[PDB]
């Protein structure tokens, strides 16, 4: 049951009126066509983005006016014989002035990366509007004429270059559409076949998202078959635009980067610190282009503090579940501590650490912070030993415990090396009893 909407109903009665871009705008357009994007296949991504925004603007308008909603879809068509690719949306259109003035608008001209000659038809959703044609061949000269038989919305016909004939093949185009636009907000059809199925749940309100939805999305982005033990839905506007979901896999030992439901990097290792590479999920942000590493540090630092705060707030909600989490992922937290350059970052990550104490029963864990909360009046004392009993009957502990202080217990060499590297936490110093 193929559902297609694209066909030839457009015609131009009169002649076109030739126009020419300014020298400056022409230099920018050629940049978009050659010097702006690394992947020439992303022109499909951009046009789908445009089509989607156009559909939203139309919907929001109709919903606001209380009017009924028409078919709101995005259609792509490939034609190998004619060597073309078409994309039409039933969104809000473009007026004549927008077909002239405009050139949103930048993403469209990205089509001239693979196009020698492009044909465009648009008609505003405004009642009593006229259809118009737009033509250009890559130079700074475009044509505009009044066209009839133009459906409300926008239809973009691209005539691919000689070495870009690949984008006229259904196989190639399906690959690209499912890569960058699997979460498009409107129904997307390719040659009559439905493509998009997935819902960008990170855009929703956290309270409205259902647990089975998180489970579905986790299995998609992490390509796993288990469930997540932790889920953080973080949305913010103040620092930067951020729509993200983070998962902690349930099993023991690649966050995606999106922009407005549009994929950018499947592997976004740089978005988070190296010690947080066990995290799975997605980060969506409008404040992102376009390798890359400029303002990314801003985001990477914002997410690091939110995730640290997250894991802290989790321990005080379920200390036992967090204990198992620490046991399973403490490796990454120790690594992060030692790896860190600045001291403040070390003590931040260290807030996630957990050890046993002399003032606490065996099996119960405490943080460095909870230790200092019980510090009377100087320093932080610890002792590394094979087990709890061997540490309790130790002479060094008997000397320390007999007088005043709570003493921490660690039972692995890597736990001791971590505290030694940390040198000091908060306003106190980490000191071994064997000294
Ligand atoms: N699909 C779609 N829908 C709408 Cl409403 C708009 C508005 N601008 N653009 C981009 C664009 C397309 C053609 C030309 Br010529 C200039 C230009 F900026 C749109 N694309």
């Amino acid at each position: 049951p193929l559902h297609s909407i694209i066909s030839s109903t457009e015609s131009v009665q009169g002649s076109t009126s030739k126009h020419e871009f300014q020298a400056e705008t022409k230099k920018l357009l050629d940049i978009v066509a050659r010097s702006l994007y690394s992947e020439k296949e992303v022109f499909i991504r951009e046009l789908i983005s445009n089509a989607s925004d156009a559909l939203e603007k139309l919907r929001h308008k109709l919903v606001s006016d209380g009017q009924a909603l028409p078919e709101m879809e995005i259609h792509l068509q490939t034609n190998a014989e004619k060597g073309t690719i078409t994309i039409q949306d039933t969104g809000i259109g473009m007026t004549q002035e927008e077909l002239v003035s405009n050139l949103f608008g930048v993403g469209f001209y990205s089509a001239f990366m693979v196009a020698d000659r492009v044909e465009v038809y648009s008609r505003s959703a405004a009642p009593g509007s006229l259809g118009y044609q737009w033509l250009s061949d890559g130079s700074g000269v475009f044509e505009i004429a009044e066209a009839s038989g133009v459906r409300t919305g926008t239809k973009i016909i691209i005539h691919l270059k000689s070495d870009c004939k690949e984008f006229s093949s259904e196989a190639r185009v399906r690959d690209v559409v499912t890569k960058y636009s699997n979460f498009v907000s409107f129904p997307l059809y390719l040659n009559g076949r439905r493509m998009n199925t997935l819902q960008a749940i990170w855009m929703m309100d956290p309270k409205d998202v259902r647990e089975w939805q998180h489970e579905e999305f986790y299995r998609y982005v992490a390509q796993a078959h288990d469930k997540p033990r932790y889920t953080l839905h973080y949305k913010t506007d103040a620092p930067l635009n951020i729509r993200s979901i983070f998962y902690v896999p349930d099993m023991k030992p690649s966050v995606a980067l999106y922009s407005r439901k549009v994929l950018i990097q499947t592997k976004a290792t740089d978005i988070l610190p190296k010690w947080l590479r066990f995290i799975r999920g997605v980060v969506d942000s409008e404040d992102i282009p376009l390798q890359e590493s400029a303002l990314i540090r801003k985001l990477r630092d914002v997410l690091q503090q939110r995730l640290i705060k997250f894991f802290i707030d989790q321990s005080k909600k379920d200390a036992e579940k967090y204990a198992k989490f620490f046991e399973d992922y403490g490796l990454f937290m120790r690594e992060g501590i030692v790896t860190a350059t600045e001291q403040e970052v070390k003590e931040d990550i260290a807030k996630l650490l957990r050890y046993e104490s002399s003032a606490l029963p065996s099996g119960q864990l405490t943080s460095l912070s909870e230790y200092a909360s019980r510090m009377r009046a100087r320093n932080i004392y610890y002792l590394c030993a094979p087990n709890r009993h061997l540490a309790e009957h130790s002479p060094y502990y008997e000397a320390m415990k007999k007088k005043d202080t709570e003493v921490l217990f660690c039972f692995e060499q890597f736990d001791e090396l971590t505290l030694l590297h940390l040198r000091e936490f908060d306003k106190k110093k980490l000191i071994s009893v064997e000294t």
